[PDB]
């Protein structure tokens, strides 16, 4: 299995190429997709973009399970509208917002280990693309799944969350629960 | 007991530090805080520190770049960075202003953000007014790397870390430090001067 690439490797900071839709069902593409799923599950995390395994192509994978969700208190889960959703694989995804509604919550990236910051994201998204077998799909999501989708689509444009985080909120994981500083906007919606 | 360095997320690092009363500077209380800063800076080792970094909400900075630290970096980088040695310096209530429009872009790390670096745009030439550790009124004119350290430390005093003013797409792990800058990132270096 490929290792998860860390901030600084130019593949993370460069625009990824679209995959020919007619090649999505090939061996090479199908292995990359399978690798992504194994790596996401081994971390574990709720999403992965192909550049994070060294692949300059427009492919994301993502899932959130009852198990992952059981690590967080019910209060957090509620505020975050965080809900289980099946393994999704999107090739050449194009995200657009469904409205102008945003929420502000703490995010971490497997390519930036030991840190988090508060990031503003649209609550409601639609993402068009192809699935794992090359079939055109449209995905509408709200809450936490929406957030994950923007996180992962970001990676495909060479964008990490550190370059769009709320100022003064960046922090170690051990400092996650400390208050927000004077002037930071409150968390939530 | 020596203070530990405070890490990103602790509010003292993200909020504006208060002035030292100039009449208080020569007191044992403030002198101990200064001595603690110098010792924490040296232990690290690093080239500067701000009081919020040892959990003290005061406008105090220390800095030091010795011939021995400098002796480790490549000769080429020292030239480009205009990185010159300078004796230990303490400033209480520092007030920083640029002396021109000339800037430079190089990599920085912060003791408060362990394990990462990023490209940060700084002024080449600055003047800093304040008080020395005896509470005497001073002015320091700095350029090059020393001007850079002064800017990073003064920023800490207003609740500002480099991560919130870094060139997009350059944040990296220390281990990935020397990997190529991505397409569209400005090159490292400075304005002619
Ligand atoms: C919300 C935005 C989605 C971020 C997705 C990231 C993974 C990533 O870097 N994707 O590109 C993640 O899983 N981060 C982790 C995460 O969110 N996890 C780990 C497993 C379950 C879930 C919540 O704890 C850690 C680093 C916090
Ligand atoms: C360049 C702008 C000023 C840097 C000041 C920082 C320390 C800090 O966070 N001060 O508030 C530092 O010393 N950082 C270290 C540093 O610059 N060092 C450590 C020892 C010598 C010198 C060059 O390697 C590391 C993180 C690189
Ligand atoms: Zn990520
Ligand atoms: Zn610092």
């Amino acid at each position: 299995l490929p290792e998860i690439v860390a901030s600084g490797d130019p593949v993370l900071h460069e625009k990824a190429r679209e995959v020919d839709p007619g090649e999505i069902g090939s061996e090479r593409i199908q292995k990359i997709i399978d690798d992504m799923i194994k790596v996401m599950r081994l971390a574990p995390c709720v999403g992965l973009a192909a550049p994070q395994i060294g692949v300059p192509l427009r492919i994301i994978v993502l899932e959130d399970t009852k198990e992952y969700i059981s690590y967080a208190p019910k209060e957090e889960i509620l505020a975050q509208e965080r809900r289980h959703f099946d393994l999704m694989v999107m090739v050449n995804p194009v995200l657009k917002e469904r409205s102008n509604k945003k929420a502000l919550f703490f995010e971490g990236c497997e390519s930036v280990d030991g840190f988090r910051a508060a990031v503003e994201r649209y609550l409601e998204v639609v993402v068009t693309g192809y699935d794992r077998q090359g079939k055109r799909i449209e995905v509408n999501a709200s809450g936490w799944q929406a957030r994950i989708l923007q996180h992962e689509c970001d990676h495909l444009d060479g964008n990490l969350y550190v370059d769009k985080m709320v100022p003064r909120t960046f922090r170690t994981v051990d400092n996650l629960d400390l208050p927000l500083a004077e002037g930071c906007p409150k968390l939530g919606s």
